[PDB]
């Protein structure tokens, strides 16, 4: 009905995110900050998993810039990358759900 608390409001949603490289194990994003941070932002937390599959368990990243590169994947395999921002005050939603996908094995990128 009515939820009572008190702070500050939440930080706005980036919904600015670029590929800058797509390694064949590891990618790199790149956003903007956000309309209305509302304050001051720690950090900002992205969230990539297997597009084909989707693990339960989510892994996230924690950048401090708006760069930032997550490593560990596997090769020929799209990953839903979604960059969020993260403020003391509490946290708020996860940018559009971007398609990225990997340097498949078969060769290089480019020939």
């Amino acid at each position: 009905g009515s939820s009572g608390s008190s702070g500050q409001a939440a930080p706005s949603q980036v919904v600015v995110i670029r590929q800058e490289r797509a390694g064949q194990t590891s990618v790199s994003l790149l956003w903007q900050e956000p309309e209305q941070p509302n304050g001051i932002i720690l950090e900002y937390e992205i969230k990539y998993y297997e597009k084909d599959k989707e693990m339960q368990s989510y892994s996230t990243l924690k950048a401090v810039t708006t760069r930032a590169t997550v490593s560990g994947l596997k090769p020929g395999t799209r990953y839903v990358f979604q960059v969020r921002a993260r403020t003391s005050a509490g946290c708020g939603r996860f940018s559009q759900a971007m398609e990225v996908e990997t340097g498949k094995p078969s060769g290089p990128s480019s020939g």
